[PDB]
């Protein structure tokens, strides 16, 4: 589950009404056009932060008309209301005026694929082609030069095919007022390609056919394919649905399908491979107002995101669901989650996604807001469950109670972490903490510390800075550091399990800590998991046992993909089994010293079934320090679930023993932890309302974490501790055949 986090821009005071947005295709530079009281226009440059870039600031008397970023340089084209076209170069922090040959509003601008060359356009027909060095100059008079007489609207460059000689990209399409078309070919030469009943709206080439797409304003769609030589031949035409008089934005998807923002309360689809067409539309239950409208659409590939901005001040979003194996693959509509929405201030005007970092920009009639993509931070410990379910709110469960409570912070959440007695929170800049006192949860402390991560134990805090980890007071006051050296890399994972810390490292080094005492102390010396474990990339998640004697290590490939891997380090016996879910092998191999150790190997488990499966998230008991679960999800024998859990136990003298094997409950986005007798899963908010039917009158918290029962435990929920140890003690004993020891523990 992602959250999307609102950096408004740092606009300045002289500032007027933003008008458009257009991001740098690589870096996360935003540069954004205003229009003041006075009509005079002005360029600002910003980072992902929304902090205005210094010395970017452009202005003229007259309104920007458009804006056009280079494809790999940081370079930005400016067109202006007059006729001025304006490059300005961040990195050499000049700017260079073209010529001045356009004497009219410049409504077209655009780099060629190879960066070499800028076209410009204005309101009377002048087209014009420059070459520019690598600086942003002009050199010399355009290439091209041509006068159409007529209001130029649209301009696309047409890619080479994926194929030596050193062609600029020349090769483009051109739309005029009137609804016409012209081709223009690498000589300069310009060809009509189409004729349309009224001015054009949107442009678009598909090059796996080559073929152009075109959309009038009477919502007309069309294509044709277009060989080389220019002599276009019409594939479709259709009249699309919707209400005409208002300027629809649109975008097309993946080279086969179109989407439209026409501002009806409703997004509108034509699948051009299919001939299908569809609606999406934001649910009330969402939060959504009803008839609220939708005026701007964009698209990240990247993601399988689409997001479309609306009259009120919100984002809609919607998600690409996978084409999993062994279901029939979603048809139209069904291709398609709604998210919960984003929430900002006035009419939403223009929407994207530009930038490589797939940041979401956004505009509105009042300001500009960056918004930034994070996953919801959640934590389990100690029967307490905290769940976040805003940028500034969380849900807390104590779950030994079964009580919930709703806390909003005075920070953007960038983490969390739960124990019987608080709850903690950081943005990143600063910390804050909350004790539970009685009935309702208050704030214990709050200081500045720049932690990516944080722990707690008791009345003690882990944090980390630059190559260490600083345990603190709840008002942050560092009691001890935990020292790293610039080769173990920086903390970057925290786990707390027993009296016991662990801790993992960018540069994929771990330590552990005994927390039993006034001082932590080194309990694991440090270890590199790339020497333990050859072909690791990195640490993806980190997990320790309640005696400390066992850590569990998710590892990430060099790509930062999820690996197939699970590695345990034993820290008594100081060595690495790791088992392999595309494998079903469990291996051991050692590092009491720092050379090539022997290794072993076993074919204890034979489950087919795991094969096509990869672990993302693992747990260990809080009471019992044998035993351990997994999450893993099959990569896109009976009915194959989407994602399993697994429990072990975990033996010095047996290995790993496979405990229980299940399907996770169709109901769970994942699994939050284990603590005997439940497991426990993260609930959608998208389900908590359809089952509970409930009195008038009770502002119902929703139930965002669900417990199962493990196997062994159905019927034993309540079950006493003492008689209930030496039980399994005498089942082990039993199950190892150690009969004696068995009737011992009975006694």
């Amino acid at each position: 589950m992602a959250l999307y986090y609102d950096h408004q821009i740092e606009a300045p005071d002289a500032a007027g009404s933003p008008s458009f947005i257009s991001w740098h295709p690589v870096h996360p530079f935003l540069a954004v056009a205003y229009i003041s009281t006075t009509s005079t226009g002005s360029v600002d440059i910003y980072l992902e932060q929304g902090e205005c870039v210094p010395d970017t600031h452009v202005e003229r008397p007259f309104r920007v008309a458009s804006l056009c970023w280079h494809p790999t340089r940081l370079v930005l084209a400016v067109g202006w209301e007059t006729g001025e076209v304006t490059v300005f170069n961040k990195q050499d922090k000049e700017q260079h005026t073209m010529p001045l040959t356009h004497t009219a509003d410049i409504t077209v601008l655009r780099w060629s694929p190879s960066g070499n060359c800028l076209l410009s356009g204005d309101r009377l027909g002048v087209l014009l082609l420059w070459r520019l060095d690598q600086r942003g100059r002009v050199q010399g008079t355009p290439l091209l030069k041509h006068e159409y007489g007529k209001h130029l609207t649209h301009c696309i460059f047409r890619l080479p095919p994926p194929g030596m000689g050193s062609h600029e990209g020349l090769l483009f399409f051109v739309s005029l007022m009137d609804g016409t078309v012209h081709y223009v070919d690498e000589k300069g030469k310009t060809t009509q390609v189409v004729s349309a009943d009224s001015t054009i709206q949107m442009l678009f080439y598909m090059e796996k056919r080559e073929a152009l797409v075109v959309v009038t304003e009477n919502l007309r769609l069309s294509l044709y394919t277009v060989p080389p030589e220019g002599k276009a031949e019409e594939v479709m035409k259709v009249k699309l649905s919707g209400k005409t008089g208002r300027r629809a934005d649109i975008a097309l998807i993946e080279g086969s399908l179109l989407v439209m923002a026409v501002g009806e309360a409703a997004l509108r689809f034509w699948d051009i491979e299919r001939g299908e067409n569809y609606i999406l539309s934001p649910d009330e239950k969402f939060g959504f107002e009803k008839g609220e409208n939708m005026n701007c659409v964009c698209y990240c590939k990247v993601k399988g995101l689409l997001a479309a901005g609306t009259d009120r001040g919100r984002v809609a979003m919607w998600r690409k669901v996978p084409d999993f194996l062994g279901s029939p693959g979603a048809e139209g509509k069904d291709r398609w989650a709604l998210q919960t929405p984003t929430e900002l201030q006035g009419n939403i005007t223009q929407i994207q996604w530009g930038s490589r970092k797939n940041l979401l920009a956004v505009n509105s009639v009042i300001s500009v807001a960056i918004l930034s993509e994070r996953a919801m931070s959640s934590h389990f410990h100690q029967q307490v469950a905290a769940m976040q379910v805003s940028p500034s709110l969380l849900n807390v469960c104590f779950l030994s109670t079964g009580v919930a409570h709703s806390l909003r912070t005075d920070m953007h959440i960038s983490g969390v972490f739960a124990t019987k007695d608080a709850v903690a929170v950081w943005n990143g800049r600063q910390v804050a903490i909350f004790e539970l006192s009685g009935a309702a949860i208050r704030s214990a402390g709050t200081f500045l510390c720049e932690t990516p991560v944080l722990a707690m134990h008791e009345e003690n805090v882990y944090t980390v800075e630059s190559n260490r980890v600083q345990v603190r007071t709840w008002q942050g006051t560092v009691k001890q550091l935990l020292l790293f050296s610039e080769t173990e890399g920086n903390p970057c994972f925290l786990d707390i399990c027993g009296n016991f810390l662990v801790v993992g490292t960018d540069l994929a080094h771990f330590k552990s800590f005994d927390l039993s005492r006034r001082e932590a102390k080194a309990h694991c010396s440090c270890r590199s998991l790339a020497e333990l474990v050859p072909g690791v990339g990195g640490i993806a998640s980190l997990r320790c046992s309640s005696s400390g004697s066992t850590i569990s290590i998710l590892p990430s490939k060099a790509d930062n993909s999820p690996d197939s891997k699970i590695c345990f380090y034993d820290v008594e016996m100081d060595t690495v089994t790791v088992f392999d879910f595309k494998t079903g092998q469990i291996d051991r191999r050692e590092t009491l010293s720092f050379n090539e150790q022997e290794t072993n190997k076993s074919h204890l488990f034979v489950d087919e079934g795991l094969k096509n499966y990869v672990p993302v998230n693992h747990f260990w008991d809080q009471s019992e320090p044998r035993l351990f679960v997994c999450e893993a999800v099959q990569e896109t024998a009976g009915p194959a679930a989407d994602v399993l859990i697994l429990s072990f136990f975990i033996s010095e003298e047996h290995g790993f023993l496979l405990h229980e094997s299940f399907p996770r409950p169709a109901t769970s986005h994942s699994l939050l932890g284990m603590e005997v007798p439940y497991y426990y899963f993260t609930r959608k908010p998208e389900e908590a309302d359809r089952e509970d039917e409930v009195e008038p009158g009770c502002h119902h918290i929703p139930q965002m974490v669900s417990r199962r029962p493990l196997r062994d435990f159905v019927g034993l929920e309540d079950c006493d501790k003492a008689t209930r140890d030496a039980m399994l003690h005498f089942s082990f004993f039993v199950t190892i055949g150690d009969m004696d020891e068995a009737f011992k523990s009975i006694k």
